[PDB]
């Protein structure tokens, strides 16, 4: 029993983190086989990165894995990421993939500074392609990931903090999530919504853990729910979402549209001083998979 | 910017986790140098553990580190923990200490099953010596820890889930936190309180991150605050707590007793629909050290 924001064990990723210094700028890089991946900002209001890279030499890049220095033998740019070819393959390279994630999906972040891991936490990709992280100066190049069996699926490399204090970055091919750029500029994200399917998954987690006070005998229709959903800035619920919640509905014996009637009531009336899984708010950063993984 | 429940990177602990099987019972163990530490329950309503251990042989203990089997060459009991001497020193043994923590202090938990890490999260030791964890059957032997520099301070080994769904365990010398025993019985914890000094630390984290709506021009006395604190089941605030919050008070320019007047107002009036660091409740599982570590 119990339900926590739970990150993946970070050890496989810790063994890949290095420090990359170019001139006066230091940030983090990801060392997989004989390539180090890092934000291209390490070579700097609006840079001409192609010009800046042509003017670099391999010896300008100082790459340190712990104490050991790795020598750069080649460099190339891929969108907003640099690929530094090094003379040594990382012996701790796990099985891995570069996967781009969808809004509403979660991942673990290993916050890293000067190439040294600092902490681990869970994030969700918001529908406006930001994440609500915890990052200080020098965190550029920290990565987000999921683990399946022994395989690390890297999905995020950190680049930017927005004026609102949320964070923006790229996938590991260097393509930004959302309408952001890697420049020293103030950038605004689009409007965000609440991830409805995750709220429902978390209500199922609560029932599995013994929180039932919000249940009711009523069932609603998908469309009557969405009418109420649009009013409170919730993502419209779809049949595929209903299908994805099937396993949790089966385990608890509570049909999805039955749970939707509970959510509608919570949106209209609040919690009236009560809490769900220790929260006084409706939590939307647990996916259905996250609940099944942790509750089973 | 941003403030998250942040665990320590778990890699140093992952390399120490093994599986211990005795008869039909399997749980997790902690492999440091040539000793495996695990809950003594692995040898089982009220066992006579001294009798049960005398009847065991080294060859009854199946210890597996990944695929590799470790052979037990000796065994002894230390309070509620077994020490299994093995023929191989763990080559990944980090610098480490066994430290017992105080109520109100936090640590990271690496939830482990069949010797394999599953996830990482932060916990606080409550004043009733329970933790609000996330643990399923087979999680016995999972450990909690803090990291300072390169040194792992192990503080918790998991044994028990209470009927209320909170968790109980021992330090790594096998001595339980709180009035609990390692038996298949329903056990109740004492009454709990809210960790006042941590709530204040978290209010400082909020100010550092730009949440100021709860501030006010008023200052209170320590005793007038505690009169209100006792009414809402908060731990009495002491001068040492005030001293510990000094660095955060200095960074924000908000005196501790000034912040106490804000907390008193929040206790009496609530938040009136607003949130602090994404929460609609007063959060008490961040220590002053946790805030400084993450905000700096
Ligand atoms: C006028 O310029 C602005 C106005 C308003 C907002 C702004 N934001 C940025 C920004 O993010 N800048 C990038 C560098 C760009 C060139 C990619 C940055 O500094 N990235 N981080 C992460 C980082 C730092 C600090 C806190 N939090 C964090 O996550 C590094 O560590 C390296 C500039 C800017
Ligand atoms: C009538 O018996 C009871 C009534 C009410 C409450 C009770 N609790 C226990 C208990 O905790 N039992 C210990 C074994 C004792 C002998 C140490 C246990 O099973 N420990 N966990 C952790 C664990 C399991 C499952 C969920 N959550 C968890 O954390 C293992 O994995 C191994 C017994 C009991």
């Amino acid at each position: 029993s119990g339900f926590r924001k739970m990150a993946f064990p970070s050890g496989k990723v810790e063994g890949c983190m290095v420090q990359v210094t170019c001139g006066t700028t230091t940030l983090n890089g990801l060392w997989l086989d004989d390539v180090v991946y890092c934000p291209r900002h390490v070579i700097c209001l609006n840079p001409n990165y192609e010009d800046l890279l042509i003017r670099k030499s391999n010896h300008n890049f100082l790459v340190q894995a712990g104490n050991v220095q790795l020598r750069v033998i080649g460099h190339s740019m891929q969108n907003c990421v640099l690929k530094l070819k090094v003379d040594t393959a990382n012996p701790k390279t796990p099985k891995y993939k570069f996967v781009r994630i969808q809004p509403g999906q979660t991942f673990s972040v290993l916050a890293c500074y000067n190439g040294s891991p600092s902490g681990v936490y869970q994030c969700a990709m918001r529908h406006n392609f930001t994440i609500k992280g915890s990052f200080l100066n020098g965190s550029c190049g920290s990565v987000g990931f999921n683990i399946d069996y022994d395989c690390v699926s890297f999905c995020y490399m950190h680049h930017m903090e927005l004026p609102t204090g949320v964070h923006a970055g790229t996938d590991l091919e260097g393509n930004f999530y959302g309408p952001f750029v890697d420049r020293q500029t103030a950038q605004a994200a689009g409007t965000d919504t609440t991830i409805t399917v995750n709220v429902l998954a978390w209500l199922y987690a609560a029932v599995i853990n013994g929180d039932r006070w919000f249940l009711n005998r009523f069932t609603t229709t998908l469309n009557d729910f969405n009418l109420v959903a649009m009013k409170y800035n919730y993502e419209p619920l779809t049949q595929d979402h209903v299908d994805i919640l099937g396993p949790l509905s089966a385990q608890t014996g509570i049909a999805v549209l039955d749970m939707c009637a509970s959510l509608k009531e919570l949106l209209q009336n609040g919690m009236n001083g009560r809490t769900i899984l220790g929260s006084a708010l409706l939590e939307d950063e647990f996916t259905p998979f996250d609940v099944v993984r942790q509750c089973s």
